[PDB]
């Protein structure tokens, strides 16, 4: 199962913009995330409306799989899969590092 | 695509550190962890290379994130049954992942 894990590119990023996605059928927040200079500035549509509001996400470090294939949600290109614990259906508790790390830090 | 299927093979969960001990005997210094992953998975052991930033007394009751279906690895006489995840910002350095809010032990990551 090591090689399954090593194929993934799991990285830290900081949210720099967040917006409710009212055009979407399933409630979501559009995220712009700084993954540092090399991975770059990336987008994500995240179903995190239960616990979070846009203003409270700005400047938050998050953990994402950055080598997933992208997917367009009602016009919006979602490039990165932001990870969370799922305590219940439609519930997400975002993962974070327990203290600040540089954007684009590799998870292992 | 293959990357999706590889991720879907992983069983990533939250658990609480209930025991912690310094592990200087390991090839790279480590801390031995005993983690409660809830009723189904139960109690699991892990060795983590986290001596730079953490001390055992400060790890007790901490929620961590681990791949629980990682096969066991054996380090200096000690059976590490799960892979505890952290950011690796530098040589020898680890920053532990955590949920940003408390969740039940065994909560699945996705």
């Amino acid at each position: 199962v090591i090689d399954d894990f090593e194929k993934l590119d799991i990285r830290t990023g900081t949210i720099v913009k967040a917006e409710e996605f009212p055009e979407a059928r399933v409630p979501a927040i559009k995220l712009v995330i700084d993954f540092g200079t090399e991975i770059g500035i990336k987008q994500s549509s995240a179903q995190i409306t239960k616990r979070y509001k846009p203003e409270g996400l700005i400047n938050k470090q998050v953990i994402a799989v950055v080598n997933f294939p992208p997917r367009r949600i009602a016009g919006f290109k979602s490039e990165v899969l932001v990870l969370g614990g799922i305590p219940g259906q439609g519930d997400v508790v975002l993962l974070q590092p327990d203290q600040p790390v540089p954007n684009g830090t590799k998870i292992g």
